[PDB]
């Protein structure tokens, strides 16, 4: 009976009560604690490690990790809802969280020994320990290498653009290990302090400036026998992690899109031209209709995918659909909002220009998703 412009399909009514509470709690935290930081943190590339303990203590880290290991044992829909509330403020904040959850806690939980899971998960869940994921190098063609030696492994190689690394306590590092007749990617857990490991910070970034990033440099770093992930070998290792992170990013990007939309709408409401508000312009109306439309549909898409993952009916290709669409439409929206603004950086509306440069990086983390889908439709590979 009543129209809700900000939620046309009443996504709010499609959610379970525990999901709603999880969403409202993430919203209260993001707006209450991340929003006051973000303008200055982005402008100056401020490092604030204290954020992990804030997130971990309300159960924002590793949302799907079971209570046995300190997680809040929430479903995929809750995870997406959290990502969306945090990225509503800033993608850099979302990125801290998605690394901790999908790139660190997930491989340890899924592939780790009982011993690894009890040691690492509870502190990753509270944010007492900060994690990072060492995959990218400066996948099938990585060069970081583990050598078998008395008592474990010796690692040499370099990882680049590693979110959290200069503040990380725990490092999940992927490296080739040839043993028996097979050279295969394996995962190793390293700890801050380990000899032959350093994590210099990278500064002067264009986007994601509110998030600290660095390298992982390994110079014959020794890893105890019980720090190798026993239950995974090859591409499946990192792929399981990225698939999980992509799902969170599919939701997150829509939160940033909604911020640029709301800023755009408020701006045209406040501004007048030719004696009428800008909101009276026909073309402005079309842009606002487009923004509303793509966000509204994108949300139905990620909600449905979440529901499918929770019931185990979701193939991995569906994540490619939603990841590509959320990131691509969020970027279009950020650009459409940007091109509506006539100023140059002083006013509140230039919050849009921050989301924009953030989404420009996120979108580049090749169009491989279109190729995954193309192969799934045709049976023919073009990658
Ligand atoms: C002419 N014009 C219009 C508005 N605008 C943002 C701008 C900004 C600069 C340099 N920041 C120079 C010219 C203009």
């Amino acid at each position: 009976a009543t129209f809700h412009w900000d939620d046309p399909l009443l996504l709010d009514q499609q959610l379970a009560d525990d999901e709603r509470m999880v969403r409202d709690a993430a919203h209260a935290y993001a707006q209450g604690k991340l929003a006051p930081r973000v303008t200055e943190a982005f402008r100056h590339e401020t490092t604030d490690a204290a954020i992990f303990r804030e997130m971990g203590e309300i159960g924002l880290l590793g949302p799907t990790i079971p209570e046995q290991y300190g997680g809040p044992g929430l479903d995929y829909v809750s995870y997406g809802l959290i990502a969306r509330e945090v990225e509503r403020v800033d993608s850099g904040y979302r990125s801290m969280m998605s690394v901790q959850s999908s790139l660190v806690m997930v491989p340890i939980f899924e592939f780790g020994s009982d011993a690894q899971k009890e040691k690492y998960l509870p502190k990753l869940a509270t944010g007492e320990w900060i994690g990072c994921f060492g995959l990218t190098e400066p996948p099938g063609s990585m060069v970081t290498r583990a050598r078998k030696v008395p008592g474990g492994y010796s690692l040499s190689g370099s990882k680049m653009w590693i979110t959290n690394s200069p503040i990380a306590d725990v490092f999940v590092v992927w490296a080739k290990l040839d043993e028996d007749g097979r050279d295969e990617i394996r995962g190793f857990i390293l700890e801050k302090g380990c000899k032959g490991l350093s994590a210099p910070a990278i500064h002067g970034k264009v986007g994601l400036r509110a998030s600290i990033t660095g390298e992982i440099v390994l110079d014959e770093a020794f890893v105890p026998e019980e720090n190798i992930l026993p239950h995974v070998k090859g591409l499946r290792g990192p792929f399981t992690c990225l698939n999980s992170a992509r799902y969170g990013i599919a939701w997150g990007a829509l939160g940033a899109a909604e911020s640029c939309w709301h800023i755009a709408r408020q701006y045209v409401l406040d501004r007048k031209q030719f004696g009428r508000p800008l909101a009276a312009n026909q073309l402005i109306q079309k842009k606002l209709a487009d923004m509303q439309t793509e966000i509204t549909l994108g949300l139905q898409g990620v909600l449905r995918l979440g529901r499918m993952k929770d019931e185990g009916t979701a193939a991995v290709e569906i994540t490619s659909i939603m990841k590509r669409n959320s990131c691509g439409k969020a970027l279009d929206i950020a650009r459409l909002a940007r091109d509506m603004l006539g100023g140059n950086g002083i006013s509140d509306e230039f919050g849009v220009a921050r989301h924009l440069v953030n989404l420009e990086v996120v979108n580049t983390y090749h169009d491989i998703h279109a190729l995954i889908l193309g192969r799934a439709q045709t049976g023919i590979q073009a990658f």
